[PDB]
């Protein structure tokens, strides 16, 4: 299923190799076949295959760090320069003053709930943090082997890491009939069923969600923390999309803030690792890959393994670290760039909110498609109601129903989306992942195509 695509020798001292593996399923192969058809002049109903997958201050600080001579330029505000200088001067858990900046950023975001720089670890993406935390937590054998609880629909990193570590995957189903909510009665069933054949010890929460685009309510975060406390579960709070919250009905509440607000009975006891990245959201930068995790209440046995693991790895590249520093040091009240930064953010978030409402509106006025509200992150996961007969057609082709549907959509419109079966879903349900990344007029055009295709599809099978 997985095939070797590339290798990179990252270093010899210490020696690290990075291997890329590609899954080359039916859609990937067909998209390639179609791209070559278009290249040798085959006339198609579309002219291209479409996949789909800004803040001045950040560009400015980045430009200053790339070319420090611009610290004497007047093309640049002084609050930018102040960031560049601190980063240039600073360049084991990560650079000290960057960890301080993250801590201070957490504190501001959480309305004054304190964060300690010594609980911060800089990583090469949230992926690296999640891998590292899961690796130090998995142990035991047979019926005592660590169970890791993960949502369905999945962000497929977690399944993959669980396999590499030979841990046991414990599925919990996000609640599609209540905006993809985490449902504790459901988590309780999943934990109770898994205890026969593993030791459930870890619970991974993705908020805002991917590919489901939901934002959890405070009460629900609170009920999950209580459940984790009760069952002695280590929580991983994957919060990489925390700045991309759109709905006026929703806000981002960190697991950190809620844990602390529940009081010391919880906040002294519950183990929590919260992740953040430089790659996601409207503050997202590319090229320079950074991240952090904030870890609280780490059991000493676990911390020992972390200290060792970090003694034998190289620090994350400092440019990733610098990138993270920029994202956790935006301008604050009374600084030169605060007002324009504030206007740029609001405009970007208003445009996403607009695309979100637009997408969900269109799907919900098309029969046989239903879309939960898109509250944050960049993806929707619409449910497709595939007739028992289009299901039969799909079966005849040896394909999952939504794979077949997504293949046909590609073949007719050139629109290339990922089927729900790439993420997992409740048995008997079918979805696909949609992005709101495209600009509004293009997004409108994609949604028209998806609508026409969808109506015809139902007519046909
Ligand atoms: C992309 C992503 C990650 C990994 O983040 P990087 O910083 O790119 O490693 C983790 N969790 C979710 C939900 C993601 O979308």
């Amino acid at each position: 299923n997985l095939y070797f695509q590339s290798m990179t020798l990252e270093s010899m001292n210490p020696q690290v190799k990075a291997v890329e593996y590609a899954v080359r399923g039916p859609i990937v192969l067909k998209a390639g076949e179609i791209e070559l058809e278009l290249q040798r002049g085959i006339k198609k109903p579309f002219t291209e295959v479409i996949r789909a997958n800004p803040i001045t201050f950040l560009r400015q600080v980045m430009a200053l760090c790339t070319y420090p001579n611009l610290l004497d330029s007047p093309s640049f505000p002084e609050d930018a320069k102040k960031r560049a200088r601190r980063i240039l001067q600073a360049c084991s858990q990560g650079v000290n003053c960057i960890r301080e900046d993250v801590a201070a950023y957490i504190t501001r975001r959480d309305g004054g709930v304190p964060a300690d720089p010594d609980n911060i670890y800089l990583t090469t993406g949230a992926s690296d943090g999640i891998s590292t935390i899961l690796k130090i937590l998995v142990s035991g054998g047979g019926k005592s082997r660590t169970g890791v609880m993960i949502p369905i629909p999945q962000y497929p990193l977690y399944s993959a890491v669980i396999s590499e570590l030979d841990a046991i995957q414990v599925n919990y189903y996000l609640d599609e009939e209540n905006c993809w909510a985490l449902n504790v009665n459901e988590l309780r069933r999943a934990v109770q069923e898994a205890k026969d054949h593993c030791d459930p010890k870890v619970l991974c929460i993705i908020n805002p969600g991917n590919p489901t685009g939901q934002v959890q309510s405070r009460k629900c975060i609170e009920d999950v923390i209580h459940f984790a406390w009760e069952e002695k579960l280590f929580l991983l709070a994957d919060e990489v999309y925390q700045d991309n919250v759109y709905s006026p009905d929703c806000r981002f509440h960190s697991f950190k803030k809620v844990l602390y607000e529940m009081g010391p009975e919880y906040s002294s006891n519950v183990e929590l690792a919260s992740f953040h990245s430089t790659s996601k959201g409207y503050m997202g930068e590319c090229g320079y890959r950074g991240g952090y995790m904030e870890v609280i209440n780490l059991h000493p046995e676990i911390k020992g393994q972390l200290v060792k693991l970090l003694s034998v790895r190289l620090c994350p590249p400092v440019s990733g670290q610098a990138a993270m520093d920029i994202v956790v040091n935006p301008p604050v009240a009374g600084e030169e760039s605060f007002e324009q930064f504030s206007r740029e953010k609001e405009s970007v978030l208003g445009n996403l909110a607009k695309k979100a409402k637009l997408t969900e509106d269109l799907f919900n006025q098309v029969p046989g498609i239903h879309c939960n509200p898109l509250q944050g992150a960049m993806y929707a996961f619409p449910r497709i109601f595939i007739p028992a007969k289009a299901v039969e057609a799909a079966q005849a082709h040896q394909m999952a129903p939504d794979m077949f549907y997504c293949m046909k959509l590609l073949e007719e419109t050139g629109i290339c989306v990922v089927p729900g079966s790439g993420f997992g879903q409740r048995e008997g349900t079918y979805h696909f992942r949609m992005t709101i990344l495209p600009p509004v007029e293009k997004l409108k055009t994609v949604l028209q195509k998806v609508k026409d295709f969808h109506i015809n599809f139902l007519e046909k099978y």
